């Protein structure tokens, strides 16, 4: 047929055969597609986002410092391709064609006070207080609180921070040429002890 | 048919029995095919090459200063033929005829910052501070970071820096006329130890 309903808050991709590229319309309209229109798939609920969530989806859609959706010169929505979006929390929102959902819903993580997060890099980028950060730079997320799941930053496991009692001592190990909180030279395979009575 | 359905990031290869060559046909274009141009093979997906990641195809089209693709004379794409091309990642471009893919989307190698790589060169060829390689010239890469990948340069093995502990030293043991960290005359057969505690 050539009519379509879309629902107040659906989506749905529509291969133009006359017009050659692919484009999102978003509700509400009940449109009606043209001779050369030819709709993919089913209406299907918008990428809603509740606070308190994040979601990533590959292949995002390059806006400029505007921030609207470039339609390509042959009329495709213009996409990053490689490179992903941070989607924090907002209205739901439409999916673009060539646009893969990665992350969808999923809760925000929860730091514990007494626990930190570890995180591995995978290239180069700026950090959030102009940081040049190596591909294999390692950083601790200590708590409460909660981060933001990022692109270019990705979170290995959870450090549960041991507790030592009153005399009582950490036997550390240290794993490169790092520097302790005492600030001596602390080479690969060397040992030492905490001195201070705390988590 | 004489019609052609190509989606928004799709590409085929295109033998025109006239124009007795082939040539690359990026979309989005539902092109249709001239009563000269037969079609080889269905659209296939653009090679996506994401961030963090790497690939490497042989017979590259041999550009010039411009980065354009010259085509020859004739019309067919200018390939180097024996030569390779880095691709380090960008947006998903077409293949053209005459080109073999090696490498796709295969991650980018991640070295451990108390390990190195082991590297072959191949034949001669100008390092990236204009240092001259021999075919058989030894390179070693510590990290941590990210080695890009080299059509000149080969990886052969993953180095485990063997850590000393204190009042401990490394029996080592030398395959050529080599010099070591303390500059002495290392010759093949010696063997010396390490007078440093760390990894």
């Amino acid at each position: 047929e050539a009519i379509i309903r879309i629902p107040p808050y659906h989506y749905i991709h529509v291969l133009d055969q006359n017009s050659n590229v692919s484009r999102v319309e978003v509700g509400p309209k009940t449109y009606i597609r043209q001779d050369n229109e030819r709709v993919l798939f089913a209406p299907v609920r918008m990428v809603t986002v509740p606070p308190r969530h994040y979601c990533i989806v590959a292949n995002p859609v390059s806006r400029d410092t505007q921030s609207s959706v470039l339609f390509d010169i042959t009329g495709q929505v213009r996409l990053r391709h490689a490179d992903q979006e941070i989607r924090l929390a907002q209205d739901p929102f439409p999916l673009y064609p060539g646009e893969v959902l990665e992350k969808d819903i999923t809760p925000l993580q929860v730091v514990l006070p007494n626990t930190a997060l570890h995180l591995k890099a995978l290239l180069d980028f700026e950090d959030k207080n102009g940081d040049k950060v190596m591909a294999g730079d390692e950083w601790l997320f200590e708590g409460p609180g909660t981060y933001i799941p990022q692109k270019e930053v990705e979170v290995v496991e959870i450090i549960q921070a041991t507790v030592i009692k009153q005399n009582q001592a950490l036997r550390l190990r240290a794993r490169k040429e790092c520097f302790d909180r005492e600030g001596k030279g602390r080479v690969t395979g060397e040992e030492w002890l905490v001195r201070s009575v705390g988590a």
